[PDB]
């Protein structure tokens, strides 16, 4: 029973965290083989409105970094950058890298959240990206660096470095090609939130787990087709449906359609009424399919 | 910015669970030093129906006993029982077993969970405790024994076994000292929940996470005086309040008083309807103001 947004264990990424320090700037790294990964903007001044990576790199040196894994500093070979990070050989291997993989992770997928500071690990959280490539992180100054993975199996699979945060408090990262994600900034200036949608498919899913639970009391007598909801959707700020049948499984077990749910959707954006559902804002987008019949079921998607 | 409930990094404990296996039966246990301690229901009957523990106890074999610590099979040398645990004594010290100490939680704390099965690490998320002893949390068959843990600066502190869900989906525990959170009965017998009531103070915390994080659209124009709040909050499953001090740093910041709070939460109660608070389904009384406090600022109680 239950529904959490959980992460999955951190032990094998705790490993790999490290200190990065350089000029006026302390952040946290991702020490993986010999190479050491962090954002650019590291080497950049702390007091301009504005960072000239192209002079910051120019003008580097190596002596002015402090990298270190727990109080053991390892040391600078060499700096290369890519898009907005840097990649730090450093002169020794961490032997505790896992096997890992880089990804790309789309909207409305979730992935865990290793928040760090003075490259230690502090924290540990789910999240789930949003369309307009942000996530609701929770942050405060220092931990830019901070690494998000999924762990699959097996093999770590990094999707996320932190770097800044936007007006409204949200969060943006780059992947580990270092590309932005959204095509913000690694700049200080205050840059904003564009417009979001709930992620119609997850909420769907969302809506499963409370019927396997006991939550019913919302759900609809009534039924929708599927593009009739999205023409719907597309104008009251949710995302429209593609991924058909993914809900198979959840549909069967409990004798409930998709459009019913869909149905259910539509009556509870227009609020209530009850309270409850499980929880949980009433109407949550953080939960796929996947992880919802895995905390139901235990069960590689 | 941000509020997220989160665990603290799991890395530590992730290398103290065990698989415990007697027969037959199967659950998770933890190794510290060269004691497994792990439910008592391990020896009991597979499932039909009451548990005679002294009958099963008298009757046991150590090398009835196969536990892996992943990979290596654990030598049972003896066996002491407390309350609803098994103390087991094993060939060898846990190697990576940190400095630890057990502590008993009281209703309204948060704690980590370590949801474990086949005796390792498969998922970690942060609860609070419910004011009838229970958590809501996210567990499957196979999840007995999950440890519950608060990492306090270097130390483990153990405040949780988890041993069985009641009817409703609650899932109830025992304190590392073999004690039943709230009384209840390690007993395959049928077992009834305690009325609960949502924690004002944590509640409060949360409402000042959001004014601090910018969410103030359901902030009241009203006040209501404390006795006034405490007199509706008894009819409502909610706390009385009785300590103001815990607020004043936040209250400072905001220039926003509790009494205005008292006023929001009443005005939530009879709901909102329109959408989310940091992410939450209006209210939630999962924070604590310590957690609050943490994650706003980085710093401690």
């Amino acid at each position: 029973a239950g529904l959490r947004k959980m992460a999955q264990p951190s032990g094998v990424v705790e490993k790999c965290i490290v200190r990065v320090c350089y000029g006026n700037m302390a952040l946290n790294g991702l020490w993986l083989g010999d190479t050491v990964i962090c954002p650019r903007h590291v080497i950049a001044s702390s007091t301009t409105s504005t960072i000239d990576y192209d002079y910051a790199l120019s003008v580097l040196r190596l002596h002015n970094f402090s990298i270190s894994s727990g109080n053991v500093f390892l040391g600078v070979v060499g700096v290369t950058m890519r898009g907005a990070l840097l990649q730090i050989k450093v002169n020794q291997n961490n032997v505790h890298t896992p096997k890992y993989t880089y990804r790309t992770v789309r909207p409305g997928e979730s992935f865990n959240i290793l928040a760090c500071y003075d490259g230690s690990a502090a924290g540990v959280y789910g999240v789930n990206m949003r369309s307009n490539y942000t996530i609701r992180g929770s942050f405060i100054n220092g931990a830019c660096g901070s690494p998000g993975y999924n762990i699959n199996n097996g093999t770590v699979e990094f999707c996320y470095l932190h770097q800044l945060e936007l007006g409204s408090g949200c969060h943006v990262g780059s992947d580990l090609d270092g590309v932005m994600y959204g095509g913000y900034e690694d700049q200080p200036t205050l840059q904003v939130e564009g417009a979001s949608s709930l992620f119609t498919e997850n909420v769907l899913a969302f809506l499963y787990a409370a019927l396997i639970n006991g939550s019913t009391w919302w759900l609809s007598s009534s039924r929708i087709a599927v593009d009739r909801f999205n023409e719907w959707a597309v104008h009251n700020g949710m995302t429209t449906v593609v991924n058909t049948d993914c809900f198979s499984i959840l549909a069967a077990k409990t004798g409930v359609d998709v459009q019913r749910l869909l149905a259910s959707i539509q009556s509870l954006h227009k609020n209530f009424g009850g309270k409850q559902i499980l929880g949980y804002t009433s109407l949550t987008d953080e939960f796929t399919t996947g992880e919802v019949i895995r905390q139901m079921y235990g069960v590689n998607l």
